[PDB]
């Protein structure tokens, strides 16, 4: 979906609108700090 989809463009503002609250926004946070620049 566009939460997935914006996590993994590396764009974190995107979490809160695109994403459910509870666990898929912390899914969206925590793939940004594992795999995003400059976590990595």
């Amino acid at each position: 979906d566009a939460c997935e989809q914006a996590a993994i463009q590396c764009v974190e503002s995107a979490c809160e609108s695109l994403c459910t609250e509870g666990e898929d926004r912390t899914g969206c946070y925590m793939y940004i700090y594992s795999n995003c620049p400059p976590y990595v």
